[PDB]
């Protein structure tokens, strides 16, 4: 379950969560922060659009969560929850 | 009471929110496409927990919108739906 979306290609996170629920996984929630919630927003749509077409959006939370920024120093970001489910 | 969220700076967007909401009209929608995505987030998430802790985050919703550039291109792009009510 739980996959992080990050700085790689929004394909590569396309194929970690397909190849995830082609093996028999039925859930998987998508977590991004920040600049990488579009490309959550993303990741979850192509899925569906292109590979599999069944898959329920169960359930989408944003929040805010804090991390210490490039520059040394505490911050706080948005942050997305994608609950998919075949 | 529904507001479109692109690459102005973010205040711009919190702004005209809070000022809505605060000045009566009870319910809003946040929309956004593409990158903007990732600002709609903020704009709510900046508004529930920096001017009115109160709202309520009604509904997100997900989806690929497709448009036409001027030369007949075709393009889906990622776009999101936040309710917010208070």
């Amino acid at each position: 379950n739980v996959v992080y979306i990050g700085n790689k290609p929004v394909m590569n996170y396309v194929l970690a969560v397909v190849t995830q629920m082609n093996g028999g996984t039925s859930e998987v929630i998508l977590k991004a922060r920040g600049i990488a919630i579009s490309r959550a927003v993303d990741v979850a749509e192509i899925v569906r659009n292109r590979f599999i077409p069944d898959i329920q959006i169960e359930n989408i939370d944003i929040c805010t969560e804090e991390i210490i920024g490039n520059e040394g120093t505490a911050t706080n970001v948005s942050a997305i929850e994608i609950q998919l489910r075949k």
